[PDB]
């Protein structure tokens, strides 16, 4: 029968993941201070409650490049190890995080990052199917939880909402009162 697994295909993939990536964090982070100032206008306006609910998206897209930079150093990893992929059988437990933390975050980021389901898709020929979806909701054990943190599709906690309008409002200057009852209870 055979293996789908191709090395080359691996390493390739995973350079063009880094070039992605670090092309990705550039231009969110620019991206998200067009977004503040956008929010400075609701705030302005004073479409407070707008505001309130637009800015979530700011919150992701800051965590989504901070995302971005773990998975950098762990596609780094496995190609500095890349031998020991390539020419042993067997899962290294140095490299089981990196390898997981890959596999699951896959399908979160592929719609940016297509390469990323390339580079997935060949460690699950090459360490199993079976291993491949114990790791996509990490079952497995091993995804890197600050990773998975970033890129919960969980609503920010009413504080960092509230945290953020702040920050804002202060560096534009424009007017903004918190939510006393989130800021007590913090």
């Amino acid at each position: 029968l055979g293996s789908g697994f191709k090395a080359e295909r691996l390493r390739v993939n995973l350079r063009l993941v880094i070039n992605r990536l670090k092309l990705l964090e550039k231009k969110k982070t620019e991206l998200a201070q067009k977004a503040r100032k956008e929010i400075a206008d609701y705030l302005a306006a004073g479409k407070d409650e707008r505001a309130r609910i637009r800015v979530e998206h700011i919150i992701r897209e800051d965590y989504l490049v901070e995302a971005m930079e773990i998975l950098e150093l762990y596609c780094d990893l496995l190609l500095a190890r890349f031998g020991l992929i390539q020419s042993m059988k067997e899962l290294d437990s140095g490299l089981a995080e990196s390898v997981s933390t890959l596999i699951w975050a896959a399908p979160r980021l592929q719609s940016e990052v297509a390469e990323l389901k390339i580079v997935a898709d060949q460690l699950c020929a090459k360490y199993s199917k079976e291993y491949g979806k114990l790791c996509r909701t990490n079952q497995i054990g091993t995804v890197n939880d600050r990773l998975m943190h970033k890129l919960s599709v969980e609503a920010p906690p009413k504080i960092l909402v509230e945290r953020y309008l702040i920050e804002i409002a202060k560096n534009y200057n424009v007017p903004y009162e918190p939510d006393s009852v989130v800021m007590a209870e913090a």
